[PDB]
């Protein structure tokens, strides 16, 4: 039911899940002179050499690429984290334009793309369980510019045909996410919720600094996916973004002075 069209986009969305209006809503603008440095923050562990991918899936608002999380193969640690999480899925929100597309901002800038690496957290045993509890999940937020293709993406991009509309999905096994990070691992953290329905209040954010570089025609192909189903009237795939939500009595910090 919901989307993010006039009539069911992010605006509507209070009204089937009510924590839209709630005390830790994601995203938010980052203001970066207002984030703390923090030196109790530690580097973060991504230990990505043993990822399992099975499936790319078009779920009708995104394509997620899943991975094996039966075991600790792909895991997130350290940061501002106790214990391990373990990855599930990745997926991306993309604009119509360049100017637009991010979740997050940054002093108000509007990257054209947000990469979300989706991991939960061990102790809660499932994905189910964790988004009930306030530390379930981290999300590793990683902006996209519009410049130089990244190499690493272009397995994905390649694939958008076959999963045209809602309901595809294709094999996409010995896909290495590593090929998605930038240089740096200098990130923003806080407290927040997911971004789309239903919008739970269980995610620890992990905001990189650094954005990948993708090719106008990386995005464009992004583009060309649709929300509908195989039959149905052509809906593009674009502006699969939510707005900032206000921060309330949360505090922003930085990893980097
Ligand atoms: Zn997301």
């Amino acid at each position: 039911h919901w989307g993010y069209g006039k009539h069911n986009g992010p605006e509507h969305w209070h009204k089937d899940f009510p924590i839209a209006k709630g005390e830790r809503q994601s995203p938010v603008d980052i203001d970066t002179h207002t984030a703390k440095y923090d030196p109790s923050l530690k580097p973060l562990s991504v230990s990505y050499d043993q990822a399992t991918s099975l499936r790319i899936l078009n779920n009708g608002h995104a394509f997620n690429v899943e991975f094996d999380d039966s075991q600790d193969k792909a895991v997130l640690k350290g940061g501002p984290l106790d214990g391990t999480y373990r990855l599930i899925q990745f997926h991306f929100h993309w604009g119509s334009l360049d100017g637009q597309g991010s979740e997050h901002t940054v002093d108000k800038k509007k990257y054209a793309a947000e990469l979300h690496l989706v991991h939960w957290n061990t102790k809660y045993g499932d994905f189910g369980k964790a988004v009930q509890q306030p530390d379930g999940l981290a999300v590793l937020g990683i902006f996209l510019k519009v410049g130089s293709a990244k190499p690493g993406l272009q397995k994905v991009v390649d694939v958008l045909d076959s999963i045209k509309t809602k309901g595809k999905s294709a094999d996409f096994t010995n896909f290495d996410p590593r090929g998605l990070l930038p240089e740096s691992l200098d990130y923003w953290t806080y407290p927040g919720s997911l971004t789309t329905p239903p919008l739970l209040e269980c995610v620890t954010w992990i905001v990189l600094k650094e954005p990948i570089s993708v090719s106008s025609e990386q995005v464009l192909k992004f583009r060309k996916l649709n929300f509908n189903g195989e039959g149905e009237p052509e809906e593009l795939m674009v502006d699969n973004w939510r707005p900032a939500q206000p921060l309330k009595n949360r505090q922003i910090k930085a990893s980097f002075k």
